[PDB]
């Protein structure tokens, strides 16, 4: 049997996916999980106690993000091992396509939290090779599903691209990607990019918002905004044409945004 949900913070949550977590802890029905260190435990009355006793209120590492009451941690798969590996556990039960859980060194950790007088309490994150061949700036990114469908991921998927900008290189989400994970790029994507055209080659875009070239054509693609002529991708979008679709039902701007003054971080 596999385990199926998870008490975590004041949240009770079904999995979604099959999560390798060990065989006595899964063939527990239900995990339970601390929301700041992430140790699962498999009773209620082990919970109650590490609750008491666990004297973290945030993620380790370092805060390089802090606006209002919202917060990014960056941690070292390296220095925080087994945070890391909790981490990847319970982020396979909302995740098809993750393989890796116990392997976390080669990977850096970028979780949010939204914050209280209680302490920072974990919404997110993303994971990101320190290392990618594949020039992929997310690994792998999840919401959890209490949080979702409320800008969390768009918040993510924009600060994800905030560092690539940093690092002066373009970056893509590692694939496959979810269809959860397809509509939440494809609509960061048209976002960014009508923005850009409303206020230019596809090299000039990918060089501003650090979008791949394919990524930017795919969408441009959706958008009827690109021409094809000899074997070239041009772009062929009228100002009015822009502007139809940021003020459609398509593209609502109530985000949470990524402010780069709060953004406390030098590049890798
Ligand atoms: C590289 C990879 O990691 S691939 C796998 C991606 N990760 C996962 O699948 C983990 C499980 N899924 C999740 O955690 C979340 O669904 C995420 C991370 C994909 C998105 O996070 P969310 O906070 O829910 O997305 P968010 O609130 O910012 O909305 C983003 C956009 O995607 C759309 N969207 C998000 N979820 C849905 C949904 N069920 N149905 C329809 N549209 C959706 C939103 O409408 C929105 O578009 P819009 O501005 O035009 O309205
Ligand atoms: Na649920
Ligand atoms: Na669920
Ligand atoms: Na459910
Ligand atoms: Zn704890």
């Amino acid at each position: 049997k596999y385990v199926d949900k998870i008490h975590i913070g004041n949240y009770e949550i079904d999995a979604w996916y099959f999560s390798p977590f060990p065989e006595d802890y899964g063939k527990q029905p239900k995990l339970w999980l601390c929301e700041y260190c992430l140790k699962y435990m498999k009773y209620e009355k082990s919970y109650r106690f590490h609750l008491g006793q666990c004297q973290w209120r945030q993620p380790p590492g370092k805060e390089i993000y802090r606006k209002s009451n919202i917060s990014v941690h960056e941690v070292d798969g390296k220095d925080h091992k087994i945070y890391c590996q909790n981490l990847c556990l319970l982020a396979k039960l909302f995740l098809d396509h993750k393989t890796l859980y116990f392997d976390v060194e080669p990977f850096v950790f970028y979780i949010l939290t939204e914050v209280d007088r209680q302490g920072a309490h974990i919404v997110g994150y993303f994971s990101k090779e320190k290392e990618s061949p594949d020039g992929n700036n997310v690994s792998c990114i999840m919401i959890l599903p209490p949080y979702q469908r409320r800008g969390y991921g768009r918040f993510l998927i924009a600060f994800s691209y905030e560092l690539s900008k940093l690092e002066s290189t373009v970056g893509s989400p590692e694939k496959p990607l979810s269809d959860l994970g397809k509509l939440s790029y494809r609509s960061y994507w048209s976002s960014v990019l009508l923005e850009n055209l409303r206020d230019l080659s596809i090299k000039d875009l990918s060089q501003m918002t650090s979008i791949t070239q394919n990524d930017i054509i795919s969408t441009l693609q959706s958008l009827n905004m690109v021409k094809y002529w000899k074997g070239q991708h041009v772009i062929c979008v009228t100002p009015k044409l822009v502007e139809e679709h940021l003020k459609s039902a398509q593209y609502k701007k109530p985000p949470i945004t990524v402010d780069s003054v709060c953004l406390k971080w030098a590049p890798p």
